[PDB]
């Protein structure tokens, strides 16, 4: 049973959604589109994504695919996922627009320090989020408070400026690792924490100094692992200052949140904690329960080594768009 779907237009563009999609008033730029609307079905209030040129070269179709596929796979209460994706064609021939339905999101978390234990539940969901992705072996890449949306009883999901970046992500560095994510979740503790921007750099070389003047320039065991004769020379050929005690940058704050911390915001990748041994820390003793912290099933990314012409990307995404069971 296909829906009956109308027809409306919006943003300069011609929707066609299921009647259970009410009232949609455009949200918002460049990329493809967002309505909110309200469904019926579910009573809830829903944020409708009309993807533009979905089709229109191979790169377009083939991230048409990735979000699809990303989305479907997320199924945990702090991470984003797809409530329901439709298409107005009836046959793959027809086939050219792809409508994505999420949840329509209040307050992401741009904003004054918060108490010591709203930080708590709030690290703790976006770590609970980050063991599940990290366990489908995914790598958000780019965490900062804006793709983190709360609602009014503060239950937050992640959704999908360099000030939250891990510098082995700024300087290209192949000794990358999930723990990216963990870098930037540093970053965004310690903001709540203080209230202020940990590192604002206002280019890409601020950034770095910025980064260097808290953690210290890279240790011995660090130098080991730089292959580049010229960029461990340019290390070392900075300016050599030590680490800074947490508890002096971090005053007045939980030492637990202090101690938690100095585990995430170190230079070396493989020192930093992980997602799952941070849900373990003292600092969440209130809130961890392990075994209401789930992993994902395993997620196929084969795809993304693949090279495919237009009409087998839409041919698998239409595949894909038949075969969605809603939540």
């Amino acid at each position: 049973e296909r829906p009956t779907f109308y027809r409306q237009e919006l943003n300069k563009t011609i929707w066609e959604v299921p009647e259970r999609y009410q009232n949609l008033s455009p949200v918002g730029g460049a990329y493809g589109s967002v309505c909110a609307a309200f469904d019926t079905k579910t009573g809830l209030r829903v944020a409708v994504k009309k993807l533009s040129r979905p089709f229109q070269s191979i790169i377009h179709a083939k991230r048409t695919y990735r979000e699809l596929r990303l989305l479907k796979h997320m199924k945990h209460e702090n991470v984003i996922g797809l409530l329901d994706v439709f298409t107005p064609a009836r046959s793959l021939e027809e086939f050219n627009d792809v409508y994505l339905v999420t949840h329509l999101m209040g307050a992401d978390l741009n904003n004054q320090k918060l108490t010591d234990d709203h930080v708590q539940f709030l690290i703790y969901q976006i770590l609970r989020g980050l063991k599940y992705i990290h366990s489908a072996d995914i790598i958000h890449r780019d965490l900062k408070p804006s793709n983190l949306a709360v609602n009014e009883d503060c239950e937050l999901k992640i959704l999908d400026t360099r000030w939250y970046r891990a510098p082995e992500i700024m300087l290209n560095w192949m000794h990358y690792n999930q723990t990216v994510d963990i870098w930037s979740v540093g970053c965004i503790m310690a903001e709540l924490l203080t209230g202020r921007t940990l590192f604002p750099g206002t280019d890409h070389i601020d950034q770095l100094k910025l980064i260097l003047r808290l953690v210290g320039t890279p240790g011995a065991e660090l130098l080991k692992k730089i292959s580049s004769e010229s960029a461990r020379n340019y290390i070392q050929s900075l300016t050599q200052m030590p680490k800074m005690n947490f508890a002096n940058v971090f005053i007045g704050a939980n030492p637990l949140a202090v101690d938690l911390l100095e585990k995430m915001l170190v230079l070396d990748s493989d020192k930093r904690i992980t997602a799952a041994q941070a849900l373990a820390h003292a600092y969440f003793a209130q809130y961890h329960d392990p075994d209401d912290e789930p992993v994902a099933d395993p997620y196929d990314q084969s795809f993304e080594s693949r090279d495919l012409l237009i009409d087998e990307w839409k041919s698998l995404t239409y595949d894909e768009v038949i075969s969605f069971v809603p939540p």
